[PDB]
């Protein structure tokens, strides 16, 4: 019985105390230790070499203890390790082995979940240094790494990056790198107070699947001018996405460098999230250099039902090439988003846009293969002073994009800067159901609402419909002479255009093309013959050889005659129609006409 | 060894029994009590003064015990208290201190989560009395209250309000008032069986952030005529919302008073939820009196992808003023919802509507600043007998609202009651892509589909497109003489209109305005001169001085002549065009024309 | 003290060791066994008759132990049973009693939740046999069954069906049958590796409510030619749905037989999910034979924001009748989905379609009552070789369907096979805002883009708008002479049509109907009189008696004359207009005209 009291006080004591669930005689006869062994916490490993528990705190490095817990649970085929509530667990050194090549702190392992209820906080050892807090690669070379499967991080807890700035722009910092990750997720966690490159990365160059970020918060994760670039979540495996998250930045630097999400492989999504204070909402890009695991096509890309205040662009599309692989982006949907450019001076952040068709990372605009994109049922607003705001900034080659039933209230509808890139554009479709707002009315001196600064446009539709007047704009739509236009439909509805000097402008007379279909208002001077009765009226100018029909948009103030209601043309480029002289006489009128070609 | 058996049976016994996780010699040498101390339940506090456990039941008030648990866990920096499954925990008295000013029962505290697995039920002490079950304010004056942070209530359990009716209409009742709440949430909980004002309130007058209601059920929470008003969730802090919830009412009273959600600050949302039996779906409102914590603008407001059967209005917009603050509502999106007015007699509940632009709480219609709203891709249905159903009831001043690509199948498209308010309307946009259903065909004697009972309309677009005949309606669109109309576009497509006596009606001849752009069908009597050959035809009536062109919508049954295909006007208000007399003779025809002005 | 050591080692030992939470003197004086009794796992029942624990494994049938755990927890009013992580629990025999009529393995019980953290795996006893793993019916006759309430299955674990093929096509296999289920759910679970009929079924013939499938994965659940049919989730109770799930198949058989979801009662939804490798996305159907619990109407049906690669049809609509009940489907929304037909040969799987209006299970096309459906803001793509691809295959009677603001890029827009069914169509609305893609340009020899192979069409709108040329197609829209057409609007925009031989084709001259409203381009030969001055031009053909107006789509290459800009008709079916001869002479021209009737 000495050994009994001794047994009981020893670490095997619980293993000698019997238990049977709820005194049920049909239940297993267990020992207390068996029941305790059903759960596991950091406290079961956070101990000195003699086994005595250590309290966490700013003067204690918890890293080795958490790694020991992960390693052991892994050896039993997995489980969930709780990081207890009511404590802050500090990390204060780098991990070792395969994660060292990633500046890793903790190595995640398959089937080992982390239930973070307390706080995890970086110690000042990491100030001005690279780091990746949680790393799922098991090799410094990602190509030589094994997979991470079935690893979920969740809870009501917090990862706090300590506020430390980057030491050099070339450094990288991350919260969770799942690695070559299959069925991994982060749910519920707040990531805050840092200067980092990413908070979470999913996948590696297309290897991975079914990775998700849900109900997480990301708060103040850029804080310095050193930080080169930031994307809060980088989605680099298929069948993965981000939903119902909150993203907020307060620093000036974030308004110039930070993006919330990057979707970089097929079957990926960004849904139901709120963004504030960022430069950009989401990249949707196929990088040829990332094509190894899931092919060279990014398809089935969804950005839906988000709420955003940003300073640059909401969605940025891209694809590129390497020496041996060509990336392609197609089958994209952008719907249900409500987006605004936050209050800022014109030109004070990257050019404001709902959609950007951006060049590659070396600035090339002639490598892209972007098509089959639907942008529908979104709202976009930019304040009236923001000259640099567009529904779409179309800066690189575009093989198709369709806009239906959006409401865009900003300076430009379609824009690209003159003198810059000259994109080749195919299959740009702007349906009449896009509503153009009035916030920027009166602000558009010298500007074209649709400024078509492209090398060429083919197979495209622009149906312009105003909903209020803006007589400040130079034109509704302008094509420079350098832009070829063919097999396209361009229309300007007459409503709110009566007083406009120019409506559609074709500086190379491109509307004359055999397969150009256009209509727009114009003012035309006519003169009739003197005959009483049915009598022809003819335009005094001769630049209408392309017109197939025209009709009156003006009332007739006269009693003694009427000009024609409708007109066609003649070989010399005059318009002609048949009016009526109740009394004879040569007549001379100025009329507003709808000019039509093949429509 | 006497003291050893004694120690073991004492409440410190577990603190003497050793344990080491899974017999791992690298694990902490702990005591059983340390492992048990990692969790906490109501059972750890639900005890008499001698420490003996008390069983819950209808004759036991569990309030003080649950408060003791919350208070203690709070003192250790937080955690999660389980409310065990398999029991009903009754509450039977008011709390004390700061929550007493709120009729509070339990005080929530920061970082203390409640995992409700069992049932919490109100005892009859609360019958006919006010109460707020869970309160996160710490002061009777909300202005003087501290914050509630990091408080989550979740589980598979239930809050049951006991079925008790209100005692007086002036009383207030609530389930969860998070208070000045930051990162708080309710997930998974069923709230049922009550007569209450709210189930959950988030925030206080704009103070709070990141508060959410997810996957909760709200069932039968209004049951009496005493109940003054009900909104199941009131969202009164930014960056907060409701998603994937279920709301159901069965009482008659709920069909007249209850709303599912109120969104009252910026960056708030209501998504993916199902409603049945309610008067209203969601208020979206900026009250100047609520502007203290987050400014006087409600912007980035999202109502998306909900399913509803309601008896009144789906979304209600509003903003108002106090003596020193002016509220503004802008940047709203309503998309993807499928909504119907449930089976009821006409006029038996508040006027049916998809969108309502409602007056302030004192009935004023001249204080609102509502603009930049997008309503797109929704469906609305009301049964054919429901005279009082509209796509939009526009009852107060409106500074903009845009409708694109909806399907509305109800009695009216645009409505406001004559003789009532006379709203000032700007920037109302009804795109042609809105599909008008046929359920109410033949029901519209004496009614105008678009009944424009406003003081004035400016910068507005109404493109009417029918998809079946309804010859019962008096007109497609009518403007009384009291409504000014300027800088607007009004069109009536001809399809299904051939037999209509009136299509567009302008009782003050407002279509003549300099910047009014309109087109609609009309029947016109013409008579020609007798000349053989090209010969003029002229209208017999003189009310066409505003017409810029017209064209035939009718076949010509004649062989010996043809009327003009197109017409323009003359100063006296006749139409004129040039037809053709194969044989001479004065001709007299009645023709269906499309009348156009500036289009 | 002998009995004390004995007590302590006995199964009542923990019941003698005292504990008080965190040494708090205000806490309950408990015993260790009380605290352990707050949780329950499979280990508490997975024991031999002497109470000794049994290890799970491929040679152990865990079924009776799990049932014992469920039965006991049920007797205490519920709770959550954990299925521990780090182990595979095999099932190797059928259950007994009420579930035997369902081939049941485990019986679920009300208020008893399963937290599946480990793996559950079927033993080879089930090879070639029927089975339903988890069954919530309590009677072999579902009509005589009690309800299952408040039963949630959740966790990070897995249900593995062992890879076994069906033994006979008449067998049924299921993962979870909740039965007559109220407030039940499955969250987080992976179902994999099987040949089954369903993974999860919710409800029974309309009995049930508030059942949900969320964040689950379904992987490779069809593997043989024996498998008759598969729907991964069958939703057979109202106020229930599927959200944020992943569905994947790899077998050839799945491309011909498998559907992801079946929505079969009102107020049901399918949202935010990703599908790959399936034949079909979702059925949306009211079967009269399923109408018992919730009525004969399926209404408030939502399919939104999904991502899919399928081989057959995305959404399939249906309703049918029994001898005494008639099923109805109305108030449906399909929005925000991005869908493609995967790479396959033409005709190698069921006919590709976004929407299918399908016959009943006996092939009848004359029993359906389907109306008030909105399809808006979706994208659909099929590769160019897939002849059998359509936006809508309209194969049974249709009482209404509305398409607004979609982007469809496939072979046909509207299709039904000639010689097959002859549907009666009412209220088909194809708005102009639907964008028709160009992938299948040049592939359409002998084909009509809109192939209207119906018995009749009434109250319908087809506004065709091309966005690129396809001169291979025989026509944009064709109506055989067998299809009646009335009270409808059919338009073909002229853009990209100049070179088309046929645009709209009415093989029975149906465009002449009194209430048919149509416009489309045509080429017409005209000849004038010889008179100098205003001079008539007349068509040489006489098939224009239905034309109310026409206008020029062609330039005039002549200086000495001009044909009319606009035309009307004469009784003999010629067109006539007034042109102008500067010099006299008989003129003869061929002109492209927009032919209009009542528009
Ligand atoms: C911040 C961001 O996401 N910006 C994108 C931009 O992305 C490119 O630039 C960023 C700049 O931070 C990344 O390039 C940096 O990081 C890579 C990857 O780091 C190495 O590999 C990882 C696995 C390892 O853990 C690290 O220790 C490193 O060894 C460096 O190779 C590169 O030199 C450096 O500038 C980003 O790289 C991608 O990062 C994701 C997420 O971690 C990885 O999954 C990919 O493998 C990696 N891709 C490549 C090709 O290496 C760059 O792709 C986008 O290009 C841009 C336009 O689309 O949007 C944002 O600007
Ligand atoms: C039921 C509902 O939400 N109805 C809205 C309507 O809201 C207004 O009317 C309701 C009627 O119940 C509320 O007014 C009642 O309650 C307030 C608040 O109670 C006091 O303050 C709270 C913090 C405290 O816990 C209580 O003990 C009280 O001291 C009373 O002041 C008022 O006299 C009474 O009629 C609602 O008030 C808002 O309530 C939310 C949620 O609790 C609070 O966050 C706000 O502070 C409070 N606002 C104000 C201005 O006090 C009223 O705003 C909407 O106006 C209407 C149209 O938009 O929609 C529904 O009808
Ligand atoms: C695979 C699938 O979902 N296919 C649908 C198709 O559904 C019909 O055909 C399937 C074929 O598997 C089902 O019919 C089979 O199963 C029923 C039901 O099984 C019996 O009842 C259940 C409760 C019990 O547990 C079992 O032991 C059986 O006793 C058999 O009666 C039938 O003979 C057999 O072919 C499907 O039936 C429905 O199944 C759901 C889900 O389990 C039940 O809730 C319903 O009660 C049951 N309905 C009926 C009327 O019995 C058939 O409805 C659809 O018809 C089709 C077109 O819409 O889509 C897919 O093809
Ligand atoms: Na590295
Ligand atoms: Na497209
Ligand atoms: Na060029
Ligand atoms: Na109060
Ligand atoms: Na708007
Ligand atoms: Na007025
Ligand atoms: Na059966
Ligand atoms: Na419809
Ligand atoms: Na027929």
């Amino acid at each position: 019985p000495d050994q009994f009291r001794a047994i009981i006080e020893s670490p095997e004591g619980a293993g000698h105390v019997g238990y049977q669930y709820r005194r049920n005689t049909g239940s297993t006869m267990r020992m207390v230790s068996d029941v305790l062994d059903e759960r596991v916490s950091l406290w079961d490993f956070h101990c000195d070499p003699s086994g005595n528990v250590i309290q966490p705190g700013p003067n204690v490095d918890s890293r080795q203890y958490l790694q020991a817990a992960i390693d052991y649970v892994s050896s039993n085929g997995g489980g969930t390790i709780t990081i207890p509530a009511g404590y802050t667990w500090y990390l204060g050194s780098y991990g070792v082995g395969g994660i060292a090549g990633h500046s890793g702190i903790i190595q995640l392992r398959s089937n080992v979940n982390l239930n973070i209820e307390g706080r995890i906080h970086l110690s000042p050892f990491f100030d001005l240094k690279p780091f990746q807090v949680f790393v799922g690669f098991d090799n410094g070379d990602p190509a030589s790494s094994g997979n991470l499967e079935n690893c979920h991080i969740y809870g009501h807890g917090v990862v706090d990056f300590g506020g430390y700035e980057f030491g050099a722009s070339s450094q990288l910092r991350n919260g969770v790198a799942f690695g070559r990750s299959y069925n991994c997720s982060v749910t519920g966690i707040t990531f805050q107070n840092g200067d980092v490159t990413w908070a979470i990365t999913l996948g590696w160059n297309g290897y991975g699947s079914n990775c998700y970020v849900r109900k997480c918060r990301f708060i103040n994760l850029v804080n310095s001018s050193v930080n080169a670039d930031h994307s809060t979540v980088y989605v680099n495996c298929p069948y993965s996405g981000v939903e119902s998250c909150y993203f907020s930045m307060s620093s000036s630097f974030a308004r110039n460098i930070a993006c919330s999400v990057a979707l970089h492989q097929h079957d990926t999504f960004y849904r139901g999230s709120t963004v504030n204070g960022y430069c950009r909402g989401a990249y949707v890009v196929m990088h040829a250099a990332e094509a190894a695991g899931a092919g060279s096509y990014a398809y089935n890309m969804q950005v839906e039902n988000n709420i955003a205040v940003i300073y640059g662009q909401f969605v940025i599309l891209g694809s590129d090439v390497t020496a041996t692989v060509s990336g392609h982006l197609n089958d994209v949907i952008v719907s249900g988003n409500i987006v605004s450019i936050g209050e800022r001076a014109a030109f004070s952040a990257p050019f404001g846009a709902f959609i950007d068709i951006g060049p590659d990372n070396s600035g090339a605009s002639n490598v892209q293969d972007i098509q089959r994109v639907l942008v529908t049922g979104n709202s976009f607003y930019a304040p009236a002073n923001i000259t640099d705001s567009a529904a779409i900034t179309l800066r690189a080659n575009l093989n198709g994009c369709t806009f239906i039933a959006n409401n865009f209230d900003c300076r430009y509808m379609v824009y690209n800067a003159p003198g810059t890139t000259s994109p080749v554009v195919q299959n740009l479709v702007w349906d009449k159901s896009n509503v153009i707002g009035g916030t920027h009315a009166n602000q558009r001196a010298g500007q074209n609402l649709f400024d078509m600064q492209f090398a060429s446009v083919v197979n495209s539709t622009i149906e312009v419909q105003l909903s209020c007047e803006d007589l400040s704009m130079f034109s509704c739509i302008l094509f420079p002479a350098s832009c070829q236009l063919s097999y396209s439909k361009i229309t300007v509805d007459s409503a709110w255009t009566k007083s406009m000097s120019n409506t559609a402008v074709f500086e190379g007379n491109q509307q004359a093309g055999a397969n150009v279909y256009v209509s727009y208002p114009a003012t035309v001077n006519l003169t009739s013959y003197n005959t009483q009765g049915a009598v022809p009226f003819f335009s005094t100018d001769t630049n209408y050889a392309w017109v197939t029909s025209a009709y009156s948009l003006s009332i007739n103030e006269n009693l003694d005659f009427s000009p024609p209601a409708t007109y066609t043309n003649k070989a010399n480029g005059q318009l002609v129609g048949v009016g009526y002289n109740e009394i004879g006489g040569v007549r001379s009128v100025s009329v507003r006409l709808m000019l039509q070609r093949q429509v």
